[PDB]
């Protein structure tokens, strides 16, 4: 993560899972997430309230074809992107990726 800086005028941090297969045109795919990521949040998902992974089948179920954020660690860097489940492309279920516990 980013080291600390003295604080200047003018969010999950904590990675709980990766990210082990990606399906090429699955929703996962298409949100630009790539094998090895390590993720911090999915919708309102995060490290604290993930259930053993649990909540995640529920949110992404809730939020088909709708777009969720996500934020992920890959190479370090915690990026931001969107996900949006859905059924319509060749495969099974509606993310395309595998997601494990770290």
């Amino acid at each position: 993560g980013p080291l600390t800086r003295r604080a200047s005028v003018g969010q999950y941090t904590i990675p709980f899972a990766f990210i082990s297969e990606v399906v090429p045109g699955s929703p996962s795919d298409k949100a630009d997430i790539k094998v090895d990521d390590k993720l911090i949040s999915i919708g309102n998902v995060h490290a604290a309230n993930h259930s053993k992974l649990q909540n995640i089948q529920m949110v992404v179920m809730k939020n088909e074809d709708r777009p969720l954020p996500v934020l992920l660690l890959r190479e370090g860097q915690i990026l931001k992107t969107s996900l949006t489940p859905s059924r319509n492309w060749n495969g099974r279920g509606l993310l395309g990726c595998r997601i494990q516990e770290l």
